[PDB]
C-alpha cells in the first residue's frame, strides 16, 4: 500500500538520518567549530532524504515533526503513530549499524544528546522548543503548497532549517530537535539522562510551531 | 612540627595542584591539541609547587607518589597516610574552590578522568601504570641526591615528566597519574565510574616504578 511504502520510507529515511547525522557527530579528528560540519551533516542528510522520500511519506523522519502534522491535522492519529514507531525503529537501527561500522575508539557517546554544562533543563527545554519551533514552522511553510514560484528547493529549505537549529542549539543541547535522533543513542548507550528534555522540547516546539503557523501566520 | 608543616604543605600544594591543573582542563574555548596546554598546566603547576613545598614535604601532592616513597622505604607508614589524607583533602578542596570561582557553563565535568571511548579498563590501567611508572621513576631519580652537576632544576624535571605523562595519556585516560587528582572531581561530580582504574593504575605504576628504580636501575 501507499501507506507501508510510506511507513517503510520513514523507517529507512530515519535509519539513514541517524546513521549519517549521528555518524558525522562521531567527532573523529574534527577540532573547533566542528558544529559547522555536523550541522551541514544533519542538514544535508535531511535535504537528501527529503529528496528521496519526500513524496513517499513527507519525510518527517522526526517524531516531533509527525506530531506537528498530527496536531496540524494533516495525519490520522493512526498514521502519526506508525511514523513515530517506524522513525524510532529506523533510528535505533541506523544507530546500531553506525555502531557496527564505527571503531569503538571513535563512536564515543554515539553522539548522544546531553545538555551542555551550565544549561538547566528548563533552558535546555526552551532551546529545544525553539530549535524545533522554527524547524517545524519552516516545514509547515515550505510543504504548504499554497505558495510557489520564488520558493525554491523544498528539501534544501527544510534541511538548512535543520542546519540552522544545529548551528545554534548544538552548543546548548547538542541540538536534538528530533525525539528519534535523541532516542536511538540513548537506548543503545542505555543513557537516558535528561532524555525527556529531548521529547518535551521538540514536541512542544513542534506543536507550538504547528499552531503558530496554522491559526496565525498563515491560517486555513 | 616539621611534620604538620609538611602535612599542611601537602594539603595546600595539592589544593593548588588540583585548582590549577584541573582549572586549566576546564576547556573554555581551547579547541584542538588542547592537550598541549593542559599538560604544560599540570606540569608547571607541579614544578612550581615542588619549588615552594619541595623542601617542606617532598611535594608528593600525589597519593601514588607518596606510595612509591612508602614502598621505596622513605616514609613511615604513618606519614604516608597523613600525606594521602592531606592530599585527598587538599584535592577535594582545590576542586571545590575551582568550582566556586568557575562559571557553571565552563566547569563541565570538572575535568573528571574518564577512559577515552574504545579504551578498555585493562588498557586504561596499563596506560596509567606507565604514565605513573615513568613519572615516579623520574622523581625517584631527580630526588635521589646521589646525583648532581649536570642534573638541573629538580622541579622542572619532575614537572615535565608530569607533562610527558599528559602529552601521552591524556588521550587514553585523561591522564590521571594521581589518585588525588582523579578523586577530587569524582567525589564532587559524584561520578566514580571506572574510578578504580585511577588508583590501581597509579598505585601499581608508582610501586613498580619505585622498585624498578631501587632494586634495579640504581639500587641502594
Ligand atoms: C538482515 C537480514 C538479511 C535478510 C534481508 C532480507 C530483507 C527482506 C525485505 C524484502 C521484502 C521485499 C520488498 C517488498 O516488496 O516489501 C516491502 C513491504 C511491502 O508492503 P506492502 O504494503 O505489502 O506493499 C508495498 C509495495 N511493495 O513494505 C513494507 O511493509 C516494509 C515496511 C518497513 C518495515 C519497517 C517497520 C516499520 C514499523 C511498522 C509500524
Ligand atoms: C537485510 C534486511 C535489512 C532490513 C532491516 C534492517 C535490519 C535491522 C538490524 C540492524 C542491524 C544490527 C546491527 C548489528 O549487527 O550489530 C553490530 C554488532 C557489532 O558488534 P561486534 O563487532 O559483533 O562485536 C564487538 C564487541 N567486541 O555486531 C555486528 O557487527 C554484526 C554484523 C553482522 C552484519 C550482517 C548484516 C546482514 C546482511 C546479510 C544480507
Ligand atoms: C510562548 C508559548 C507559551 C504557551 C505554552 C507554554 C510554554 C510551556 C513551557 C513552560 C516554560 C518553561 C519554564 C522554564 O523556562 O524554566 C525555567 C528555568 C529556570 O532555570 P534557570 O534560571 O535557567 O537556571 C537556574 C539554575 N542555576 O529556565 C529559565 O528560567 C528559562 C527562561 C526562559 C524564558 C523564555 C520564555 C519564552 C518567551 C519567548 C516569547
Ligand atoms: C499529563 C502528564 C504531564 C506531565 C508533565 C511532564 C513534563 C516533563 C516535566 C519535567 C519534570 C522533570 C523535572 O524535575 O524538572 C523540573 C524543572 C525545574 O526543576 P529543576 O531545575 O529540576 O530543580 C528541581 C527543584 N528543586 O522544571 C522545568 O523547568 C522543566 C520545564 C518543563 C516544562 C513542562 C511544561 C508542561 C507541558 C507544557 C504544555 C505546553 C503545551 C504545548
Ligand atoms: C508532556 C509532554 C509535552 C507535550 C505537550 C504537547 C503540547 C504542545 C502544544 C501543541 C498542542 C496540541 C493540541 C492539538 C490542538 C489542535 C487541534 O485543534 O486538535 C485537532 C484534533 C482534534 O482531536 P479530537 O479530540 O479527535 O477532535 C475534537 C473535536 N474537534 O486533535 C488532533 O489532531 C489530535 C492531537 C493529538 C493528541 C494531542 C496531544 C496531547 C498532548 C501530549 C501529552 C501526552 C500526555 C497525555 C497522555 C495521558
Ligand atoms: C514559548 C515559545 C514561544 C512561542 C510562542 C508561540 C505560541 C503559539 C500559540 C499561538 C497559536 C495561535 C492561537 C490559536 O488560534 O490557536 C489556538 C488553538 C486553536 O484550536 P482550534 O480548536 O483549531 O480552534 C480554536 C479557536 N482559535 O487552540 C488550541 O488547540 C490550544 C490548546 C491548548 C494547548 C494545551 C494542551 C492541552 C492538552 C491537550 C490534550
Ligand atoms: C574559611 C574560614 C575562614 C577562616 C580562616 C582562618 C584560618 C585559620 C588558619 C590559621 C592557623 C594559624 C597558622 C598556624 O601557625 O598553624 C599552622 C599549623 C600549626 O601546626 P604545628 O605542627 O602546631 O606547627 C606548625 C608551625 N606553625 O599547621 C597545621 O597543623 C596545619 C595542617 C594543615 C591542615 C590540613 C589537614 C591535613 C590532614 C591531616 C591528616
Ligand atoms: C580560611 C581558611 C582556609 C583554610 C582551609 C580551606 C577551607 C576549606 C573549604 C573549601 C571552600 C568551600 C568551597 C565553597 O565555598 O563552595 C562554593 C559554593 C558555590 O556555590 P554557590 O555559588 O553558593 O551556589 C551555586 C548554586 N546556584 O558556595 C560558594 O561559592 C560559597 C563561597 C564562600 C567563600 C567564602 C570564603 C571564606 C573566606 C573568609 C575569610
Ligand atoms: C611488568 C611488571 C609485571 C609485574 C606486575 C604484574 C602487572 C599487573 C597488571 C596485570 C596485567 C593487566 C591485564 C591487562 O592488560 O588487561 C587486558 C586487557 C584486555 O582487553 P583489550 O584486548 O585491551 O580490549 C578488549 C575489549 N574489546 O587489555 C590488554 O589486553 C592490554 C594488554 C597490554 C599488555 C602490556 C603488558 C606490559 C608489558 C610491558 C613490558
Ligand atoms: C586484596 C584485594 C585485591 C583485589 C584486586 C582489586 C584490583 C581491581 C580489579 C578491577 C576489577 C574490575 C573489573 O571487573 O575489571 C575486570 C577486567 C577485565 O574484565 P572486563 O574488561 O571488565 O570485562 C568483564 C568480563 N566479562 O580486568 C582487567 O583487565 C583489569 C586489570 C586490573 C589488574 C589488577 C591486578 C591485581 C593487582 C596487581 C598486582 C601488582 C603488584 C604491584
Ligand atoms: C589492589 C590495588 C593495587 C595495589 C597493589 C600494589 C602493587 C604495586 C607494586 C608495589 C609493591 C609494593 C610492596 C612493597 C615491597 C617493598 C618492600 O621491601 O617492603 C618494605 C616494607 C617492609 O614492610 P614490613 O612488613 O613492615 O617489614 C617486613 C620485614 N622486612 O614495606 C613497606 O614499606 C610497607 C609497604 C606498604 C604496604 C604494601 C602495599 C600493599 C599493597 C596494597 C594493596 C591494598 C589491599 C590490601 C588490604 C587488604
Ligand atoms: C607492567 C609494567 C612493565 C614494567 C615492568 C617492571 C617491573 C618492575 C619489577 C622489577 C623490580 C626489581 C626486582 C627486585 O629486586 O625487587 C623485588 C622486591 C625486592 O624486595 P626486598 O624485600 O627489598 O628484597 C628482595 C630481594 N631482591 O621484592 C618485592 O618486594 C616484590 C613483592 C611482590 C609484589 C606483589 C605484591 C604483594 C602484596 C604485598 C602485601
Amino acid at each position: 500500500a501507499s501507506f507501508w511504502r510510506a511507513i517503510f520510507a520513514e523507517f529507512f529515511a530515519t535509519l539513514f538520518y541517524v546513521f549519517f547525522g549521528l555518524g558525522a557527530s562521531l567527532r573523529w579528528a574534527p577540532g573547533p567549530l566542528h558544529v559547522l560540519q555536523v550541522a551541514l551533516a544533519f542538514g544535508l542528510a535531511l535535504a537528501t532524504l527529503v529528496q528521496a522520500v519526500g513524496h513517499i511519506s513527507g519525510a518527517h523522519v522526526n517524531p516531533a515533526v509527525t506530531f506537528a502534522f498530527l496536531v496540524g491535522s494533516q495525519m490520522s492519529l493512526l498514521r502519526a503513530i506508525c511514523y513515530v514507531v517506524a522513525q524510532l525503529l529506523g533510528a535505533v537501527a541506523g544507530a546500531a549499524v553506525l555502531y557496527s561500522v564505527t571503531p569503538p575508539a571513535v563512536r564515543g557517546n554515539l553522539a548522544l544528546n546531553t545538555l551542555h554544562p551550565g544549561v538547566s533543563v528548563g533552558q535546555a527545554t526552551i532551546v529545544e522548543i525553539f530549535l524545533t519551533l522554527q524547524f517545524v514552522l519552516c516545514i509547515f511553510a515550505t510543504y504548504d503548497e499554497r505558495r510557489n514560484g520564488r520558493l525554491g528547493s523544498v528539501a534544501l529549505a527544510v534541511g538548512f532549517s535543520l542546519t540552522l537549529g544545529h548551528l545554534f542549539g548544538m552548543y546548548y543541547t547538542g541540538a536534538g530537535m528530533n525525539p528519534a535522533r535523541s532516542f536511538a543513542p540513548a537506548i543503545l548507550t542505555r543513557n537516558f539522562t535528561n532524555h525527556w528534555v529531548y521529547w518535551v522540547g521538540p514536541v512542544i516546539g513542534a506543536g507550538l510551531g504547528s499552531l503558530l503557523y496554522d491559526f496565525l501566520l498563515f491560517p486555513r
